[PDB]
């Protein structure tokens, strides 16, 4: 459900995000604005919601939003430099 | 819900908006990335729902998103050269 993983995301709620993914909730459903719950965890600087989307759920490190947007970005736009460590350690090498 | 106002105003369903509104619905309520109804629809460039929301329902025309973004810098950015004359209007 987007709208309950995208809000669980923005207020860092990982264990909502761990029942949500064991439930088999998609973790990658997008938002009209193409937003990922990793998007708006990493804008937040939530550093255990983005470890746990990465490492357990398996999202792609990298999606795009309306403005092409990733992560990183995010990361980088709102200061989350520890955010934007651990999004470092996916990339293309 | 936020969500389906968005998706609404996403998908240009000026029907489904009506409906909300005279339902009570807050039409100027925002997401998790402070977008509202007007952002979404000004990015699409729909000139009916964006007239409908700063018109009807009288909606806040420059709100601005977690990049600090209006409805204007929106459709400036994708295009929609009538929507954004509609917003300078305000
Ligand atoms: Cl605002
Ligand atoms: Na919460
Ligand atoms: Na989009
Ligand atoms: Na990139």
């Amino acid at each position: 459900s987007v709208i309950n993983l995208l809000f669980a995301a923005y207020t860092g709620d990982v264990s909502a995000l761990r029942r949500f993914a064991l439930s088999a909730m998609d973790m990658e459903q997008r938002d009209y604005d193409s937003r990922t719950a990793l998007h708006v965890a990493a804008a937040e600087g939530h550093v255990e919601v983005v470890k746990f989307l990465l490492e357990a759920c398996k999202v792609n490190p990298f999606p795009k939003d309306r403005w092409n947007n990733t992560p990183m970005d995010e990361a980088l736009h709102f200061g989350h430099h520890d955010v934007f460590k651990i999004l470092q350690e996916y990339q293309v090498q």
